[PDB]
C-alpha cells in the first residue's frame, strides 16, 4: 500500500521527481479550504508553498499525517507547534533562496549606486538627462556586511571580486570562521565608521528588529550606500528617509518593508531609494530548489532515515524519557552563551547519571539551538549541526557518564573558548510537572528555575553588594523573585543571579554595574 | 582473474577475514627469502608484520604489486621510498594498538608506584618481607602527560578515573581541544615542577630524543614516579638511573630502549625502576586488530576506493602536473607553522593560476603533513586528515582561484589563529628542474629556494642590523647562501630570513637576538 | 588495579627477564583490557571504586552483591547479576568485601 | 648582461624580478646598491657593517647564492647613495665581481 503525498500548492511533477516510485503523488487546490481538507486524511506527507495554511484544522483532519513540508525559508503559513503537538515532523528548504538572495543583495547595491530606476525611467518619458546622474564606484571601496550567515558570506564574496574591501559585524561567527574567508570582523560602530556600502544579512529576532536606527545612521560615512534585503525593519524606514532626504546617506536599496503589503511608504517618494516588492526568492531557480530540496527531506522521512532539515522534532524522533530534557538543554545553551565573554569554538554537552542511558544526541542540538538563539527564527527547534558548523565556526559534542554527583540525573553544558577557557552551566528536571532547574554555574551550586527575566552580575566591590542591588531593582520598581549569590572561590570577585518579574531599564544597569564594579552584568530571558 | 593477496608473515585468514571472497589469499614463509621471492611475482597485495623485509629487491621482483600492508604501526621492515619510487601504496595499522599501550602504561604506572615485581620477587624466594615495602597513592596528585596524542589522550582519560588531576605538555593540540578533553595545557617547566606522576607520549622525532634529560630531571617534584612506554631514549637513560639512584625520583618503568634489544642497560640493576621489553603492543587484540585494520585497507585499495590509512602516494593517486608539489606544499605548511605564534587552528591552502586546473585535495594534506612534522615519524607522507582534526583539533581547506598575480602558478598556505590572525608563505616551482621557491611570506615577495637551514628574525632595531647579523654568524663560522629582509610596511618592525650552511649555536642565537632586539627568531630545516 | 595489570601484561616475569640480561620480547602476549567484560564480586566501597576505575579502560563492568543499592550499582555503570551470570560472562574477576560483611562466601 | 622585471598587483608595481640567472622580486625604484662578490664567511656582515657604518640605511635587501661557483649577487635599497670611498671599502671587504649603484627612480 503505497504511501500517499499530497501536493497543496504549485509543485510540478518534475520539481518533486525526487520523490521515488515508491509513492502515490496527488495534487489538491490548497488554498481551496473545502478541497484541502477532503483530499488530506488520506495524506502521509503534506507540500506546501506559502498560499496553503496548514493550522490545526488540517491537522486534526490527517490522521496519518507524517510531514508537513514547506518549499521555502518561511514557516509563516504552518502552525509547527500544533504539528509538533500531534507527532508530525515539519520541514523547510533552508538554503533553496541563498543565492537568489545574495544575487538580489548586489542587484539592488549597483541599482542604487548607478540609479538605475530612474535612469530607466528617463529614458521612458523620451528624454536624455544623462547629464543629470552621478554615480559610485565600488572598486576599492570598503563593503560592511552586517551578519554573516550563508547569505552575507555570499555577497561578501561577489563583491569582493569588484575589489572592494569586505568587514563584517556579526557575534556569531568565530573569528578564526572570519579570517578563513579573509573577512576583518568589526563591532557594529567601527564597522558604520568604515564601511562605504553597508548590506545588511540579519534575521528577524528582537536582538535584531531595527537594529539601524538614527543613532546608528548618524555614525556611518557621509555618501554610503546602504541595502536591505534582509529582513522588513532592520534598517528603521523612517530615519533612513530622514538620513537620505538630508543627504547623508546617498543612496538605499531595500526588497523587505517593516510591514507588507507595503504600497504607502514614503521611502516610495525617494529617488534614490531604490525598492522591490519583496523579490529575494523571486526566481525559478530559487522556487524549484525548495521544491527538489523538500521532496528530498520527504524522501529520507518517508524512508525511516534521518531528516537534516528538520525544523521541530515529531515521531519516534525522541523517546519520552529524553522529550522534556530538550528545552532545558536548550536554556542550558543560552545561559552558557550569556555568561561567556565571546562566542565559544565548541559546546560539551555532559550527560550524567540515569539520563545516561538513553538515547541523547538531540541534546547536543537542543545546545546549539539555545547558543544561536539570536539568530535563529522562534518556529524552528532543530538546526542543521554540520551547517552551523561550516558556516559559523562552531561545534557541539556529547559525552555521556553514568554517574551524576548529587541529582540522580545532570546536563552540563560546556561553552569552550578559543583560548581553552570554559563557561559551564547545569540543570535537572525532577518532579511530578518536571520543572526545569538551573543547578550549576561555574562550580557555584544552587537551584533555580529555567525560567523569566534572569540577571546574572560578576562584580568586585562586595560589601553591603546585596543591598546596593536589590535597593537600586526596588526602585525601579523590579520585583526580584529569586536569587543565588556567592563570593568567588578564588579572588576580589563575586557573582549573582536574580530572576526578575521585568527588564532592567539601561540607565538602571548602568546604576548597578557603577553601584557594585561590575566586570560583567547581563540580562536574559529564560521563557 | 582474482586478484592475488600475499601474506608474509603469521596473519590468521581469520584475521584476514575483512578480504573480500574476490581475491585468492596465499601464504609464505616471509623470512625464507628464497620463497619469498618465489611467490611475489603474481603478488597484487602484500601483507606482512615485522618478520619479513620489503626491501628494494622484494618490490622489484614483484611487477604486478599495488599494496604493501604492514599489520602494525612501526614501518621499519618496508622501504617506503622504493615502494613510492615504484608506485606501490604503502599501508600500516596506525591505531591498532593504542588501547594496549595506553593499558601498558598505566600498567607500568602502577607495577612502579606499588613495586609489584620486587613484591613479587620476593614471595618467589619465599619470604614475606610486607614491611620492607611502601608504595604510592596516585589518588588526589597531579599526573603530567608528555604529549597528548591519542594514546596520551587514552592515558589521561584513565588516570583521571583514578582522581587525579590530569596536565599535559604539547605544543601540537589546540587549547580548545585540551580543554574539550578537560586537561590542563601546560608549558613543558610547569609540567615538571607540578606533576607527582609523568608518563610520556612523544613520537620520535629529534624534536623529541633526550626531551627529558638531566636539567628536565632536576625541575621535577621530589619522588616523582615516571613512564616511558613511548619511545626509547625519550626520558636519557643515564640521568634517570642517577636521579633513581639519587632519590629524587622515587621510582619508574620503561618498556622501550635508547636501543633495543637491550640486556646490559644500568636501570636493570635498580629495583625501584620496573622494566618490560617493549611490550606495549604484544597483546592478541592488539596483534588481531592491526591485521583487520590492514585487511580493509587492503579491500579499499583493490576496490579503486580510497584509502585512509594510506602513508605514502603511489598509483593514480595522484597527477604528474600535480606530484611536484607535495613537496613544496609540505614545506610550506612547515614554515607556517614555525611562523606562527601558537598552533594555528587551520590551514587554509589556495591553488591559484594553472595549478588550479587540476585535482589538489593530496596539497591539503600536504600542508597538514608538514605543519605536525614535528610529532610525524620520516616514513609518513600522507596523514589522515579526519582523524588529525578529531586527535589535535586542526583542520586544512583547500580553495582555488583560477587566477595568479605573478607566477602562472602560486600555492599560498594560510596559517589561521583561533583569535583570527593568519600567516600566509606561498611558493611555485618553475623552470626545466622544477625547483621549489618560496616566494611570498606575509604580504612580502621574493623569491629563495625551498631547501636547507633557514633562519627567520622579526626584530624592532633597523640601523645596521644587516651588518650585525652577518658580522655574528660569520664569527660563528656560518655562511649564509641567501637572504631575504625588508622593513616592515606598517611599524618599527623589520623582518629578515636566511640559508644557513649549517644550525646556529644556541649562545649566538642569544646574540643576535640580543643584537637587534628581536621579538622572534626561529631556525627551520626545509630539506 | 595494579595486580590486574601486572597479571594481564606479566609484568613481574617481564622484568626478571630483563633483571637476566634477557630479551625475551617474543616470550610474552598480554590481555588488552578495553572492551572486555570486568566482574566484580562484591560491592563493599573499595569494589564500587574497583568498577569505576576499570570502567574507564572502556571495559563493561558486572558485578554481584545482593546486598547493594541497584541505583547505585547503576550510577557506577555496573550491570547487577547472579554470581552464576557474572562467572559466565566474564573476562577478567576481581574478588572484593561485599557490601553485607561478611556472609561472602568461596 | 641580463636584467628582467615584471609587474603585478593591483597598483602594477614594477618589480626586477632577474639579473644574469639569479632571482628577485625587488621594487624598480629608489637608489640600488648591486655587488656580485666571493661568498666566504662573513661576507654579507662586512657589507651590512660598512652600510651601516656610514649611516646609509637598507630598505630591503635580497641575495642570491650562484648556480655554480664561489659568488652571490646581491641588490641592496638604500635610503640614499653610498660615497665613492665606501663603495671602494666595500668592494676590497669582499672581493666584488662587480659594485654599481643605480638610481631608478
Amino acid at each position: 500500500s503505497l504511501p500517499v503525498v499530497l501536493i497543496a500548492d504549485k509543485l510540478a511533477p518534475s520539481t518533486v521527481a525526487a520523490l521515488g516510485d515508491q509513492v502515490e503523488v496527488r495534487w489538491v487546490d490548497g488554498p481551496d479550504r473545502d478541497k484541502l481538507l477532503a483530499a488530506v486524511p488520506e495524506a502521509d506527507a503534506l507540500l506546501v508553498r506559502s498560499a496553503t495554511t496548514v493550522d490545526a484544522e488540517v491537522l486534526a483532519a490527517a490522521p496519518k499525517l507524517k510531514i508537513v513540508a514547506r518549499a521555502g525559508v518561511g514557516l509563516d503559513n504552518v502552525d509547527v507547534d500544533a504539528a509538533t503537538a500531534r507527532g508530525v515532523l515539519v520541514v523547510n528548504a533552508p538554503t533553496s533562496n541563498i543565492h537568489s538572495a545574495a544575487e538580489h543583495a548586489l542587484a539592488l547595491l549597483l541599482a542604487a549606486s548607478r540609479q538605475i530606476p530612474a535612469a530607466d525611467a528617463s529614458l521612458r518619458e523620451h528624454t536624455w538627462k544623462r547629464s543629470s546622474f552621478s554615480g559610485t564606484e565600488i572598486f576599492g571601496k570598503t563593503v560592511g556586511v552586517v551578519g554573516l550567515g550563508r547569505i552575507g558570506q555570499l555577497v561578501a564574496q561577489r563583491i569582493a571580486a569588484f575589489g572592494a574591501y569586505v568587514v563584517a559585524y556579526d557575534p556569531y561567527v568565530s573569528p578564526a570562521r572570519a579570517a578563513q574567508l579573509g573577512i576583518e570582523l568589526l563591532s557594529l560602530d567601527d564597522l558604520l565608521a568604515r564601511a562605504d556600502f553597508i548590506s545588511v544579512h540579519l534575521p528577524k529576532t528582537p536582538e535584531t528588529a531595527g537594529l539601524i536606527d538614527k543613532e546608528a545612521l548618524a555614525k556611518t560615512k557621509p555618501g554610503v550606500i546602504i541595502v536591505n534585503a534582509a529582513r522588513g525593519g532592520l534598517v528603521d524606514e523612517a530615519a533612513l528617509a530622514d538620513a537620505i532626504t538630508g543627504g547623508h546617506v546617498r543612496a538605499a536599496g531595500l526588497d523587505v518593508f517593516a510591514t507588507e503589503p507595503c504600497t504607502d511608504s514614503p521611502l516610495f517618494e525617494l529617488a534614490q531609494v531604490v525598492v522591490t516588492p519583496h523579490l529575494g526568492a523571486s526566481t525559478a531557480e530559487a522556487q524549484d530548489r525548495a521544491g527538489t530540496d523538500v521532496a528530498e527531506s520527504v524522501r529520507l522521512a518517508l524512508a525511516g532515515e534521518f531528516v537534516p532539515d528538520a525544523v521541530n522534532v515529531g515521531g519516534g524522533v525522541v523517546n519520552e524519557e529524553v522529550a522534556p530534557w530538550l528545552d532545558l538543554v536548550r536554556k542550558l545553551g543560552v545561559l552558557a552563551g550569556v555568561l561567556s565573554d565571546e562566542l565559544p569554538v565548541s559546546l560539551s554537552v555532559q550527560v550524567r547519571g540515569e539520563l545516561a542511558a538513553e538515547e541523547v544526541e538531540v541534546l547536543r542540538l537542543s545546545a546549539l539551538r539555545g547558543l544561536f538563539s539570536a539568530v535563529i527564527e522562534d518556529a524552528v527547534t532543530f538546526v542543521n549541526a554540520p551547517a552551523l558548523a561550516a558556516e559559523r565556526g562552531v561545534t557541539a559534542e556529547i559525552c555521556k557518564a553514568s554517574e551524576s554527583p548529587n541529582h540522580r540525573s545532570v546536563v552540563d553544558v560546556r561553552a569552550v573558548g578559543a583560548d581553552g577557557s570554559v563557561v559551564t552551566v547545569s540543570g535537572t528536571l525532577y518532579g511530578p510537572q518536571l520543572s526545569q532547574k538551573i543547578v550549576q554555574i561555574n562550580g557555584r551550586h544552587f537551584d533555580l528555575r529555567a525560567q523569566g527575566i534572569n540577571l546574572i552580575i560578576h562584580y568586585v566591590d562586595r560589601p553591603g553588594a546585596l543591598g546596593k542591588i536589590g535597593t537600586l531593582l526596588g526602585t525601579a520598581g523590579v520585583n526580584i523573585q529569586a536569587a543565588q549569590l556567592s563570593e568567588d572561590a578564588e579572588g576580589p570577585g563575586a557573582t549573582i543571579l536574580l530572576r526578575l518579574d521585568q527588564d532592567v531599564p539601561d540607565d538602571v544597569r548602568t546604576a548597578i554595574a557603577a553601584a557594585v564594579d561590575a566586570y560583567k552584568l547581563e540580562v536574559v530571558d529564560l521563557s
